[PDB]
Protein backbone atom coordinates (compact mmCIF):
# COMPACT_ATOMS: atom_id res chain seq x y z
CA UNK A 1 0.00 0.00 0.00
CA UNK A 2 1.44 2.91 -1.37
CA UNK A 3 -0.32 5.35 1.16
CA UNK A 4 0.73 3.99 4.65
CA UNK A 5 2.19 6.40 6.52
CA UNK A 6 4.44 6.10 10.06
CA UNK A 7 5.26 2.67 12.29
CA UNK A 8 2.24 0.23 12.71
CA UNK A 9 -0.07 1.61 15.30
CA UNK A 10 -1.06 0.63 19.05
CA UNK A 11 -3.69 2.03 21.35
CA UNK A 12 -0.80 4.26 23.12
CA UNK A 13 -0.06 5.33 19.58
CA UNK A 14 -3.57 6.26 18.14
CA UNK A 15 -4.33 7.87 21.36
CA UNK A 16 -1.17 10.32 21.74
CA UNK A 17 -2.09 14.11 21.84
CA UNK A 18 0.43 14.04 19.19
CA UNK A 19 1.72 11.21 16.69
CA UNK A 20 4.83 10.40 15.12
CA UNK A 21 5.24 13.63 12.81
CA UNK A 22 6.27 16.50 13.67
CA UNK A 23 3.62 19.50 12.18
CA UNK A 24 3.73 23.23 11.26
CA UNK A 25 0.57 25.41 10.70
CA UNK A 26 -0.12 28.12 8.28
CA UNK A 27 -2.97 30.45 8.16
CA UNK A 28 -5.59 30.92 5.61
CA UNK A 29 -7.11 34.39 6.01
CA UNK A 30 -10.63 35.53 5.73
CA UNK A 31 -9.32 37.93 2.22
CA UNK A 32 -7.01 34.83 1.27
CA UNK A 33 -9.92 32.43 1.68
CA UNK A 34 -12.54 31.90 -1.53
CA UNK A 35 -15.96 30.61 -0.46
CA UNK A 36 -14.95 29.90 3.69
CA UNK A 37 -13.86 32.24 6.25
CA UNK A 38 -10.45 30.99 6.51
CA UNK A 39 -8.36 28.60 8.75
CA UNK A 40 -5.59 27.13 9.61
CA UNK A 41 -3.56 24.43 8.00
CA UNK A 42 -1.73 21.80 10.32
CA UNK A 43 0.80 19.51 7.98
CA UNK A 44 3.84 17.31 8.60
CA UNK A 45 7.00 18.85 7.83
CA UNK A 46 8.31 15.02 7.22
CA UNK A 47 7.93 14.60 3.47
CA UNK A 48 10.19 11.91 3.09
CA UNK A 49 7.33 9.30 3.06
CA UNK A 50 5.41 11.01 0.16
CA UNK A 51 2.30 12.89 0.02
CA UNK A 52 -0.25 13.20 2.63
CA UNK A 53 -4.57 12.99 2.84
CA UNK A 54 -6.27 15.67 3.35
CA UNK A 55 -8.85 16.60 5.69
CA UNK A 56 -11.22 19.95 6.44
CA UNK A 57 -13.00 20.44 9.69
CA UNK A 58 -15.96 22.36 10.24
CA UNK A 59 -17.37 24.12 13.53
CA UNK A 60 -21.03 24.29 14.28
CA UNK A 61 -23.69 27.10 14.66
CA UNK A 62 -22.44 30.00 16.57
CA UNK A 63 -18.83 28.66 16.66
CA UNK A 64 -15.44 29.71 16.04
CA UNK A 65 -12.33 27.45 14.58
CA UNK A 66 -11.29 27.14 17.82
CA UNK A 67 -14.16 25.08 19.05
CA UNK A 68 -12.44 22.19 17.26
CA UNK A 69 -9.08 23.58 16.77
CA UNK A 70 -7.43 20.72 18.92
CA UNK A 71 -8.13 18.33 16.57
CA UNK A 72 -6.04 19.87 13.78
CA UNK A 73 -2.90 19.14 15.09
CA UNK A 74 -3.85 16.22 16.72
CA UNK A 75 -4.66 14.12 13.59
CA UNK A 76 -2.00 16.25 11.65
CA UNK A 77 0.47 14.55 13.67
CA UNK A 78 -0.42 11.02 12.64
CA UNK A 79 0.00 11.87 8.99
CA UNK A 80 -2.87 14.26 7.29
CA UNK A 81 -2.71 17.78 6.29
CA UNK A 82 -5.58 18.85 7.97
CA UNK A 83 -7.25 22.72 7.93
CA UNK A 84 -9.90 23.93 10.68
CA UNK A 85 -11.89 26.17 8.97
CA UNK A 86 -14.16 29.22 10.04
CA UNK A 87 -17.31 29.87 7.95
CA UNK A 88 -18.09 32.94 6.05
CA UNK A 89 -20.56 33.90 9.25
CA UNK A 90 -21.19 32.04 12.37
CA UNK A 91 -25.04 31.60 11.38
CA UNK A 92 -24.24 29.71 8.55
CA UNK A 93 -26.45 26.50 8.05
CA UNK A 94 -25.66 22.97 7.26
CA UNK A 95 -25.93 22.85 3.52
CA UNK A 96 -23.78 26.17 3.14
CA UNK A 97 -20.83 24.41 5.54
CA UNK A 98 -20.65 21.64 3.55
CA UNK A 99 -20.09 24.53 0.05
CA UNK A 100 -17.60 25.60 2.79
CA UNK A 101 -15.82 22.46 3.37
CA UNK A 102 -15.54 21.48 -0.53
CA UNK A 103 -14.22 24.92 -1.14
CA UNK A 104 -11.65 24.96 1.67
CA UNK A 105 -10.67 21.06 0.34
CA UNK A 106 -10.10 22.92 -3.12
CA UNK A 107 -8.51 25.78 -1.56
CA UNK A 108 -5.65 23.11 -0.19
CA UNK A 109 -4.72 22.48 -4.24
CA UNK A 110 -3.69 25.47 -4.86
CA UNK A 111 -2.42 26.38 -1.45
CA UNK A 112 1.34 28.03 -1.97
CA UNK A 113 2.21 25.98 1.61
CA UNK A 114 0.89 22.63 1.09
CA UNK A 115 -0.28 22.01 -2.15
CA UNK A 116 3.03 20.05 -3.00
CA UNK A 117 2.01 18.36 0.06
CA UNK A 118 -0.94 16.63 -0.27
CA UNK A 119 -2.21 14.06 -2.60
CA UNK A 120 -5.27 15.99 -4.24
CA UNK A 121 -7.17 12.39 -5.11
CA UNK A 122 -7.60 11.32 -1.06
CA UNK A 123 -9.51 13.97 0.77
CA UNK A 124 -11.74 13.52 3.50
CA UNK A 125 -14.23 16.25 5.42
CA UNK A 126 -15.55 15.99 9.78
CA UNK A 127 -17.40 18.63 11.84
CA UNK A 128 -19.15 19.05 14.70
CA UNK A 129 -22.89 19.77 14.69
CA UNK A 130 -24.01 21.72 11.92
CA UNK A 131 -20.28 21.29 10.58
CA UNK A 132 -21.24 18.10 10.92
CA UNK A 133 -24.06 18.27 8.84
CA UNK A 134 -21.91 19.83 6.15
CA UNK A 135 -19.50 17.45 6.06
CA UNK A 136 -22.01 14.69 4.90
CA UNK A 137 -23.82 16.95 3.07
CA UNK A 138 -20.00 17.07 1.42
CA UNK A 139 -19.81 13.75 1.05
CA UNK A 140 -23.15 13.64 -0.59
CA UNK A 141 -22.47 15.99 -2.63
CA UNK A 142 -18.95 14.39 -3.70
CA UNK A 143 -18.35 10.78 -4.03
CA UNK A 144 -14.92 10.80 -4.42
CA UNK A 145 -14.15 11.77 -0.66
CA UNK A 146 -12.76 9.38 1.13
CA UNK A 147 -13.91 9.84 4.12
CA UNK A 148 -16.70 11.91 6.21
CA UNK A 149 -16.82 12.27 10.17
CA UNK A 150 -20.15 14.36 11.43
CA UNK A 151 -19.66 14.72 14.98
CA UNK A 152 -22.57 15.11 17.14
CA UNK A 153 -23.76 16.20 13.67
CA UNK A 154 -26.71 18.38 13.32
CA UNK A 155 -29.09 18.23 9.75
CA UNK A 156 -32.73 19.38 8.66
CA UNK A 157 -31.96 16.24 6.19
CA UNK A 158 -32.04 13.17 7.66
CA UNK A 159 -31.95 10.75 3.96
CA UNK A 160 -28.09 10.38 3.20
CA UNK A 161 -28.66 7.62 0.80
CA UNK A 162 -26.80 9.62 -1.85
CA UNK A 163 -23.51 9.05 0.27
CA UNK A 164 -20.77 6.73 -1.36
CA UNK A 165 -17.86 7.79 1.04
CA UNK A 166 -17.43 5.68 4.30
CA UNK A 167 -19.01 7.31 7.12
CA UNK A 168 -18.42 7.48 10.84
CA UNK A 169 -21.22 8.85 12.49
CA UNK A 170 -19.85 9.50 16.09
CA UNK A 171 -23.16 10.67 18.61
CA UNK A 172 -22.73 11.96 22.53
CA UNK A 173 -25.35 9.84 24.38
CA UNK A 174 -26.75 12.59 26.48
CA UNK A 175 -26.98 14.87 23.57
CA UNK A 176 -30.18 17.37 24.11
CA UNK A 177 -28.75 19.85 20.94
CA UNK A 178 -28.60 17.07 18.67
CA UNK A 179 -30.14 14.20 19.99
CA UNK A 180 -28.81 11.10 18.63
CA UNK A 181 -32.36 9.50 17.52
CA UNK A 182 -33.39 12.29 15.64
CA UNK A 183 -30.10 12.81 14.13
CA UNK A 184 -26.89 10.70 14.41
CA UNK A 185 -28.49 7.25 14.35
CA UNK A 186 -31.29 8.78 11.65
CA UNK A 187 -28.30 9.67 9.79
CA UNK A 188 -26.66 6.05 9.83
CA UNK A 189 -29.62 4.34 9.47
CA UNK A 190 -30.27 6.17 6.07
CA UNK A 191 -26.75 5.59 4.70
CA UNK A 192 -26.96 2.77 1.83
CA UNK A 193 -26.26 -1.15 4.03
CA UNK A 194 -23.29 -1.85 1.52
CA UNK A 195 -21.68 1.25 2.48
CA UNK A 196 -18.53 0.96 4.82
CA UNK A 197 -19.75 2.84 7.62
CA UNK A 198 -20.40 2.99 11.88
CA UNK A 199 -21.94 4.53 14.39
CA UNK A 200 -20.25 5.47 17.87
CA UNK A 201 -22.28 6.73 20.67
CA UNK A 202 -19.87 8.06 23.18
CA UNK A 203 -20.98 7.22 26.65
CA UNK A 204 -22.89 9.79 28.51
CA UNK A 205 -21.46 12.43 26.63
CA UNK A 206 -22.93 16.05 26.25
CA UNK A 207 -23.28 17.64 22.81
CA UNK A 208 -20.39 19.38 23.30
CA UNK A 209 -17.76 15.76 23.59
CA UNK A 210 -15.74 17.51 20.66
CA UNK A 211 -15.25 21.15 21.47
CA UNK A 212 -12.56 19.86 24.13
CA UNK A 213 -9.84 17.27 23.95
CA UNK A 214 -11.76 13.86 23.98
CA UNK A 215 -9.28 10.45 23.37
CA UNK A 216 -12.30 8.50 22.06
CA UNK A 217 -13.35 10.68 18.99
CA UNK A 218 -9.24 11.13 18.91
CA UNK A 219 -8.35 7.87 18.31
CA UNK A 220 -11.44 6.66 16.23
CA UNK A 221 -11.06 9.77 13.80
CA UNK A 222 -7.65 8.64 13.41
CA UNK A 223 -8.41 5.20 12.62
CA UNK A 224 -10.84 6.31 10.54
CA UNK A 225 -9.21 8.55 8.44
CA UNK A 226 -6.08 5.64 8.16
CA UNK A 227 -8.65 2.96 7.02
CA UNK A 228 -10.04 5.31 4.63
CA UNK A 229 -8.15 8.07 3.61
CA UNK A 230 -5.04 6.28 3.57
CA UNK A 231 -6.48 2.81 2.40
CA UNK A 232 -4.58 1.53 5.73
CA UNK A 233 -5.64 -1.71 6.61
CA UNK A 234 -3.33 -1.96 9.69
CA UNK A 235 -5.86 0.49 11.33
CA UNK A 236 -9.00 -1.91 11.07
CA UNK A 237 -7.77 -3.67 14.02
CA UNK A 238 -9.66 -0.61 15.76
CA UNK A 239 -12.75 -1.03 14.28
CA UNK A 240 -13.60 -4.46 13.55
CA UNK A 241 -14.54 -6.25 15.33
CA UNK A 242 -16.59 -3.42 17.75
CA UNK A 243 -13.97 -2.38 20.53
CA UNK A 244 -14.39 -3.39 24.19
CA UNK A 245 -14.32 0.78 25.19
CA UNK A 246 -16.25 1.59 28.26
CA UNK A 247 -16.09 4.98 26.55
CA UNK A 248 -18.47 3.54 24.04
CA UNK A 249 -22.33 3.38 24.57
CA UNK A 250 -23.64 1.87 20.94
CA UNK A 251 -21.55 0.83 18.48
CA UNK A 252 -22.57 -0.30 14.58
CA UNK A 253 -20.53 -0.99 11.71
CA UNK A 254 -20.23 -2.69 8.34
CA UNK A 255 -17.49 -4.72 9.24
CA UNK A 256 -14.77 -5.89 7.45
CA UNK A 257 -14.08 -3.18 5.35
Amino acid sequence: NPYERGPDPTESSIEAVRGPFAVAQTTVSRLQADGFGGGTIYYPTDTSQGTFGAVAISPGFTAGQESIAWLGPRIASQGFVVITIDTITRLDQPDSRGRQLQAALDHLRTNSVVRNRIDPNRMAVMGHSMGGGGALSAAANNTSLEAAIPLQGWHTRKNWSSVRTPTLVVGAQLDTIAPVSSHSEAFYNSLPSDLDKAYMELRGASHFVSNTPDTTTAKYSIAWLKRFVDNDLRYEQFLCPAPDDFAISEYRATCPF
